[PDB]
Parts: structure tokens; sequence; C-alpha cells
């Protein structure tokens, strides 16, 4: 009812989500120029040294992949938020060609991809609980350019021929997060929305401003997967991006100079 295609991709889905036209919808593009400078922010602190990566799942739009979020293990503070926010799972956005495939946008320049770490606030007690409020979640966003390899992406392209199609899931364990983040924590941050149905305005955003770089077969592999069952069609999982809502009464800050 709601995907990627001509007939049912980002531009259809206020029909059933009318929240798609709301205040504080995402991805934005990000106006590097107008964004500003918020000295009381702080250092993000990404705390993964005990993350336990469980499993990943081809969902049918993305791959995901699955922490144990049933205790801090893998939690994201500081910065704009209050409160601790546990890792749940990660995705990817990306492109059928290198210049497109990331949601945010930074001086209308599109990167090739876009990861999500995806984040709950321990206050709601759970994900289905936290997507209800306004600062239930933190995804952290990081942008992905073609060019040299990223080590740490290699044992999540490896194992995604194990999950081509919607609703193939693989044992994912004793992965390390760490190791798809850049050298920088700077970072822009703004209130939105999740950026699949149900859109819901729950999202505090936190995009770093340095981009990661993967090899061109890493990203070649991301085109390989299906947005079909197996014995379904085939159509590849590529072009899985929502493009950029109207900024409306919303500032992005800095965490920077
Ligand atoms: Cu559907
Ligand atoms: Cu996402």
């Amino acid at each position: 009812h709601w995907g990627y295609g001509k007939h049912n991709g980002p531009e259809h889905w206020h029909k059933d989500f009318p929240i798609a036209k709301g205040e504080r919808q995402s991805p934005v593009d990000i106006d590097t120029h107008t964004a500003k400078y918020d000295p009381s922010l702080k250092p993000l602190s990404v705390s993964y040294d005990q993350a336990t990566s469980l499993r990943i799942l081809n969902n049918g739009h993305a791959f995901n992949v699955e922490f144990d979020d049933s205790q801090d293990k893998a939690v994201l503070k500081g910065g704009p938020l209050d409160g601790t926010y546990r890792l749940i799972q990660f995705h990817f956005h990306w492109g059928s060609l290198d210049g497109q495939g990331s949601e945010h946008t930074v001086d209308k320049k599109k990167y090739a991809a876009e990861l999500h770490l995806v984040h709950w606030n321990t206050k709601y007690g759970d994900f289905g609980k936290a997507v209800q409020q306004p600062d239930g979640l933190a995804v952290l966003g990081i942008f992905l350019k073609v060019g040299s390899a990223k080590p740490g992406l290699q044992k999540v392209v490896d194992v995604l021929d194990s999950i081509k199609t919607k609703g193939k899931s693989a044992d994912f364990t004793n992965f390390d997060p760490r190791g798809l983040l850049p050298e920088s924590l700077d970072y822009w941050t703004y209130p939105g929305s999740l950026t699949t149905p149900p859109l819901l305005e729950c999202v505090t955003w936190i995009v770093l401003k340095e981009p990661i770089s993967v090899s061109s077969e890493q990203v070649l592999k991301f085109r390989k997967l299906n947005f079909n069952g197996e014995g379904e069609p085939e159509e590849l999982m590529v072009d899985n991006w929502r493009p950029a809502q109207p900024l409306k009464n919303r500032q992005i800050k800095a965490s920077f100079k």
C-alpha cells in the first residue's frame, strides 16, 4: 500500500498517512549557511561498546540490523538529548545511481546513501510507546559517499545474499556498529519524523556532518537486494529514499562553527 514505486511512492503516502503533510516531517534539506551554531549543545555520547546485534532482516523496504534493546547496551546520550536512548536497529537508504540515495540533503546535495541508527527513549519503556511521543526517538544519520571501502561495513555486505528477498532474515551476532561511524561527531539537529509510514513526528534527528566512504562494490551489493518476496517478480531494492520535505517552522542547529 506504500513503497518506492511509481504508483505507491512518497508522493502517495499522504492518502493513508495524512501526517505526511505535517508540521515536522523528515527528511529535510540542510541549508548549511542558515543552520545556526548552538554553543549550548553537547557533544554527542555514542556508547556502543556493549552492543549486542542479533539479526538482519529484509523487511521489503530496507534491511534492518537488529539489536538487543532490553538493557542499556548501545546507547546514545548528550547532544540535544535529555536522557538515554537505546539502539534498536540500523538500516540504510540508497539509490540506483551514485548521485542519489540519501534522504537528508546538504545544500541540495544528495549522497549515495544514508545510514540511520535508530534509538528510543528509555523513559517510555518500549519502542512502540516511544513512537507516540514527540521526544520518543533519536536517529543518528550518517551520509555515505562512494570512494574507498568501509571495512566495518563488509560483514553487512557479505550477508546480503542470504536475505535477498522480503521476509528473509539471518543471524547477525557480534557486529560492532562503531565501525560505521566517521571520525568526527560534529552534527546538525532538528525535530522531525520517521521517514517511512507511519511518518510519526517522534524523532530528534542528529545528522553527522562528515560522511563515511564506501566502495562501488559495497553499494552495488546493496542494489542486488529485492523489494519482493521469493517467488514474486523481481524488483531491485533501490531508491528507497523519501525526498526532502518542507522545513516549516523549524530551525536546524549545528554543534560546530
Ligand atoms: Cu502495502
Ligand atoms: Cu531510515
